[PDB]
């Protein structure tokens, strides 16, 4: 199954007549090796580090909230904790749910945001990182269709990699000193065809909000960025709907393609927008790739079984057009002991090698 | 003479079929009143403040250099002083010219740059400033030709005014974290027709240089900007030639227009590029306006008498097509005492009022 | 490797639908044999003969300047010496750097000018010189695209060769008595398609300057030509920017070609303009050829490794599209002793033989 899918991917990517996109999740930042440690400890790390940072003391309100969510949510996460805290702040919650903190919940969320900001505020080391290889592939060949990138992460790795290799891009904001969120140019969609486009669905660490005019602007990361929101904020002083609209509008073009790397399909809104756009445009494709074993992804299998133009691929088996297939007999592992048929090419580093090979 | 020039300027500006530009000099920042004091004391102020800052002591090197320049330059200028200092730094000047400072000339220029940064690093107060009126005029009516702005100033007033009123623009750099100087898109010249363009010929306070790769990028104003240069730097790690080329290339459009506000035509390179472009394209026009009396500008008179399509205007008289005319008899001043015929409409505040009147 | 590259060069040159250019450096004038001595002693000669002309006396200013430059420049050259002297002249250098020469620096640079002028003021002997063969090739076949020549030299050999074989050309100046530098026609670019174009980037020996109007004109070589400047002169009374711009503008034509003969890529500005134009237009090609061994050219190897459309060729190895290859096994030398694989065609005389063979 390796040769056929590899060749098909090569042919589909080599053509310059089709739109291309990416979705970048925590797998991409974690795939970078540093001091034999993860560069960013992903969502699970960002949860356990907060849990240990406030300690195991039951007097801590954050532990109380975590165990409260354990009753309803089997595996609560930082996104759920943040949304829960924001809801609790949204109404005058002076009751027993907030009996521990009459007003210290604001301090708790402030500390959580500051610690996340400090943890994800790093930079790309060297020039051998996979992001540099991806940008090299992007600017290697001029194509009549722009290459877009959708990011669910908070780090600025992709921007830095695109800047170092001198690839222009437009991320929504226009300006120099404290750039505003320009709306009209987003829907005009008449930027130079040579530009890329980098949409940040989940926000970023440098987005900030000024309450005096209740307007957002991207500047430099200061202490406490108020648009860290994992898609949980006010109504449309909010760019989230616009970025989702852009994803949808992209999906509806003819012969559209998309690739997800590091995505686990554990977000409801992303999943339903992908499904709805994939239904409205039968020509749309999603070549989802999972580095983990497929058995951990029931949501991905469900989505793949509900639609025929979603070539979901995994480490062990594959789902090609509502039919599930496993790895055919090939000498993937030379060693006789444990002859596991694993798709080692689904990891981000291997993907970057693949793109570099295509480009050269 | 008031009605004819006012009406014809109204007609030429009201049309949307012609390119328009501006040149913005120190007259525009000084025209702002603050505490009954100038917001920025202009080049003369930025010279006297440095002169008094090091005191009257003749043992100091800066006043030594100033009096050295007095022998050759009748009225030395901070531009000339900076160029002279940089030039002295270019070669191992251990001689009597630099006998006072074997190596302290670097500290002297560092202090000059730091004080310039501190003094020109301010912001627009309120929403009644003329820059806001200009931006309101720019975005008031959509025009098929983009409106450019060339400025030789160091302050970021124009950027702030344009982005507060939601006006997109492109100043050469493309990016988010540390935007690089993108070159190709500058000469492609296929940006969206709705965008303005803001070119900074003399550099800015936020431009910075990384000597590790000898590449420039625009970031945030930090401790000492290495692109403070009033057009005196290295060869083509330097964007000055590109912005000059952009002015020239603009001048060659058919039916092109240009307006200079606060410019005294005291810079030779700008003057020669204006003259050469005006000669190559007879359709080009320059409606240069001077706030001061005409007698103070010999260079402007020379250029106006040299070319036929340079409709130069002043406070007292005017030069329209190589012929000089004075103010016709009109009741400009109601008072019998001192019936001075002065074109008070040439001031920047009055100009902003005129633009607002045209827009409404 | 000989046959394939020779055939490919024959095919690319034989086509008449592509622009062609040349770059001529000191290798071409030195390749002429005269009295078993070099016709022009190249930059090394123009340095060492000046050094010996003023003698080894340490009291001389020129020897002091050379030893001063040795501290910063490991191998100072006549270009560097001239630039340093002009730079010292630019400011009232009455200090210890010029203590020996209160005003003798002007005399030193003068004497240098007349000496180099006398040394490079010669003529083509006979009709068997390679320049005659090149001109014969140029006018042998009518081509729809003009053949340009860029010269970094000061000699008038190429003009004489083109005149003798009746080949028209335009070198920028238009006129008969004191031909002025016409600017408009340069950028109109509507000369007759049969004309060649000869651009002099580094100036030439017959250019002169009149200080009364501060305008340049080409006349006859008189006592002291004020435009021998190797690209170190005043701002845009200076045609250097125009000729460099012409090189750049040429590089942007589709399917453009270029050949450098005798160039060592030792000039920063030419190198960066070549790199930038080669980057902007991937269709641009540079078939740089070196008569010397490639191991002496780190700059050329760097440039070739940074771009993919620069088929750099040398005497021993070759760099074809960012990949380095060496000479394949062939009986290049019949003698068993020292079977060195050397590309004898890289010398100018052999190149002229190749061109005339192609033409016939």
């Amino acid at each position: 199954d390796t040769t056929q899918q590899l060749s098909l991917l090569k042919h589909v990517l080599s053509e310059d007549k089709r739109p291309i996109a990416f979705i970048i999740a925590a797998g991409c930042p974690v795939s970078i090796r540093h001091n034999d440690a993860p560069l960013i400890p992903d969502v699970a790390g960002l949860t356990r580090k907060i849990s240990d940072s406030f300690g195991g003391n039951p007097d801590s309100l954050l532990m109380k909230i975590i165990q409260n969510l354990k009753t309803t949510i089997p595996n609560p996460t930082i996104e759920d904790i943040l949304s829960y805290i924001r809801l609790l702040q949204q109404i005058p919650m002076s009751g027993k749910i907030h009996d521990v903190e009459n007003s210290v919940i604001n301090a708790l969320e402030e500390s959580i945001c500051e610690l996340i900001e400090e943890e994800v505020n790093v930079d790309l080391p060297g020039n051998a990182t996979p992001y540099h290889k991806i940008a090299a592939w992007i600017n290697s060949i001029n194509r009549e269709h722009q290459v877009e990138i959708f990011t669910t992460n908070y780090d600025l790795l992709m921007e830095q990699a695109l800047e170092e290799l001198n690839v222009p891009y437009f991320d929504g904001f226009v300006g120099s000193k404290r750039a505003f969120f320009d709306i009209r140019t987003i829907e005009e969609n008449k930027l130079p065809s040579r530009w890329s486009k980098l949409w940040k669905l989940h926000g970023s660490i440098n987005w900030q909000l000024d309450k005096q005019t209740q307007t957002i602007w991207r500047g430099t990361p200061s202490k406490g960025c108020s648009l860290i929101h994992p898609s949980h904020l006010k109504y449309d002083k909010m760019p989230y709907l616009v970025m989702m609209d852009q994803l949808k509008l992209f999906l509806n073009q003819p012969s559209a393609i998309l690739i997800t790397c590091g995505y686990s399909y554990k977000d409801q809104h992303i999943n339903e927008v992908l499904s709805q756009g994939l239904q409205t445009n039968p020509n749309a494709l999603i070549y989802g790739l999972q580095y983990d074993v497929l058995e951990n992804y029931q949501e991905a299998k469900d989505m793949a079984l509900k639609r025929s133009n979603l070539i979901l691929l995994a480490k062990d088996r594959a789902i090609i057009g509502k039919k599930e297939g496993e790895w055919k007999p090939d000498p993937q592992s030379s060693q006789d002991n444990d002859p596991l048929l694993f798709f080692k090419l689904g990891d981000f580093q291997h993907l970057a090698s693949f793109l570099e090979e295509i480009s050269q």
